[PDB]
């Protein structure tokens, strides 16, 4: 079985429906009567057994404070449950678009820092995310941003690349070598991170806000990039822009990006 990862359904309680997507309903509940959890009730026939086993392995091997944590699964009942850590402020993209937060740039840089820490860990484990974007990060009650949409959490979040069976490609988060040749690498994650920084500093604007995906691909083919968001200092823009070098091998690592971000944070 799944050992300690197999959660006893008797230890779950339900409080509120958070969402309903392609792979089923997500509810906010408690585990053991004390721990806040997001509970995904998997729609029967939305994923195969092998897919589940593969994606479970992914989440069970990876663990970091800035990665949305799997708590467990219930697999002896129908429907299947996936139990994850609860993130009270939900999706980062919607969070950024709420104008009432009136974010300081210090807050925005800390969001970047949180994600960069998670990505550095993934980098260290040789794990490629492949769909890093604000829509795929979650925010907890404390304003801490964490990366999700990996392994089983792809199904929890009703990932549109997964639910569209590859139809909806993240063009606006992709480097030229991906758009041209499907050449995925750590450096395609690095590129995505830069675009994410841009999303954060643009308070959740769609990247290439006046372009189609097709115009976007042409724009980057001309060596052109996203402008500096007004809220981003020149130093911050230098960091995000470094992620978009034409040559993949000229792009920084997440280790370097984290050091750059911290240096700017301490400089304020
Ligand atoms: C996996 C996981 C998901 C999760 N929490 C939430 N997930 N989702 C979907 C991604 C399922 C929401 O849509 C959502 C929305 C909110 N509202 C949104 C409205 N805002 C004003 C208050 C917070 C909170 C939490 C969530 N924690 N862990």
């Amino acid at each position: 079985g799944y050992g300690s990862w197999e959660i006893d359904p008797k230890d779950l309680t339900f409080l509120k429906e958070l969402g309903t997507g392609q792979f089923g309903v997500v509810k906010y509940g408690k585990w053991r009567g004390q721990y806040d959890v997001a509970i995904k009730m998997i729609k029967e026939g939305s994923m195969s057994e092998d897919e589940f086993i593969e994606e479970a392995k992914v989440m069970m091997n990876l663990s970091h404070e800035k990665l949305v944590q799997l708590y467990g699964v219930c697999t002896k009942q129908r429907p299947i449950f996936i139990i994850t850590e609860y993130m009270a402020n939900g999706c980062l993209l919607n969070y950024l678009r709420e104008m009432r937060h009136r974010f300081q740039t210090q807050q925005l840089l800390e969001m970047c820092k949180d994600v960069c820490e998670a990505m550095e860990y993934l980098e260290s484990k040789q794990f490629l995310h492949r769909d890093l974007a604000a829509r795929n990060c979650l925010v907890n009650d404390q304003g801490v941003v964490k990366v999700s949409d990996f392994g089983l959490s792809r199904y929890v979040l009703d990932d549109e690349y997964t639910s569209s069976v590859g139809s909806k490609f993240p063009v606006r988060w992709s480097p030229p070598e991906v758009l041209m040749y499907s050449k995925f690498s750590s450096k395609s994650d690095i590129w995505a991170f830069g675009v994410l920084m841009w999303e954060i500093y643009s308070l959740g604007k769609m990247p290439y806000e006046r372009f189609t995906n097709s115009e976007t691909a042409e724009h980057i083919a001309q060596g052109l990039r996203l402008y500096r968001p007004h809220l981003a200092s020149e130093k911050v823009y230098t960091i995000m822009y470094s992620c978009w070098h034409e040559k993949a091998d000229e792009r920084p690592t997440f280790k370097i990006l984290l050091s750059n971000i911290l240096d700017v944070m301490d400089e304020e």
